[PDB]
């Protein structure tokens, strides 16, 4: 059975206006900025931008991949596809 989220879950992450989008569940990092209650923050792959969703957005990505992960015109899209599959746990700093 589904357990709740937790730092390196990889997902597909759903914010308005955009397509459900490659990404995952990340660490805060000591002394860093933490998300606001029940919110998780989320690093998009591909733009390796953050933003902090709750799990109404996010989609796992074993279940999801076959729906989601398509190619896409919008930047940074296809880049987040590569890095989902080949290296979703690397520093993208």
């Amino acid at each position: 059975m589904p357990h709740a989220f937790k730092p390196g879950d990889l997902v597909f992450a759903k914010m308005k206006g955009y397509p459900h989008w490659p990404a995952r569940i990340d660490d805060i990092a000591d002394g860093a900025v933490k998300p606001p209650p029940n919110k998780y923050p989320i690093f998009f792959f591909g733009t390796h931008e953050t933003a902090f969703l709750g799990p109404k957005d996010l989609f796992p990505y074993d279940k999801s991949k076959d729906k989601y992960g398509k190619p896409n015109k919008r930047k940074g899209f296809n880049e987040g596809l590569w890095e989902i599959q080949n290296n979703p746990h690397a520093s993208y700093s």
